C-alpha cells in the first residue's frame, strides 16, 4: 500500500507542468517578495 | 581674485546644511533608483 499510490503520475503531462511550474513561482514570490517605506522608496525590505 | 572667492559662505547655517541635504538626496535618488515591470516584480533593475 506504501508502495501502491500513484501520486501525481495520473495527472495530464501538461496539467502536470502547469501545477510545477504554478507550485515554483508561488515558493519564488514568497521567498523574494519585499515591501518599502512610503518615504523613502530607495530601502526595501525581505520577510525574514 | 581666484582665492577671494567667497562660495556658500555667505548663506545662513540652517540653509547651508539644508542645501547640503537637498544635494545628496538629489544624488543618492539618482544613483539607487531602480524601476520593474508588472510582469514580474522581483526584478527590479538599476540605471547603470
Ligand atoms: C495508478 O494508476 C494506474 C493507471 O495506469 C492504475 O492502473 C489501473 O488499475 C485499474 C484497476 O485494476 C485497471 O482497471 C486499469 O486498467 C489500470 N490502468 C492502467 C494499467 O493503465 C493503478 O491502479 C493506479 N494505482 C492505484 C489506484 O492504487
Amino acid at each position: 500500500q506504501a508502495l501502491q499510490q500513484n501520486g501525481s503520475s495520473v495527472l495530464s503531462e501538461d496539467k502536470s507542468k502547469r501545477l510545477n511550474t504554478i507550485l515554483n513561482t508561488m515558493s519564488t514570490i514568497y521567498s523574494t517578495g519585499k515591501v518599502c517605506n512610503p518615504d523613502n522608496p530607495q530601502e526595501c525590505l525581505l520577510l525574514e
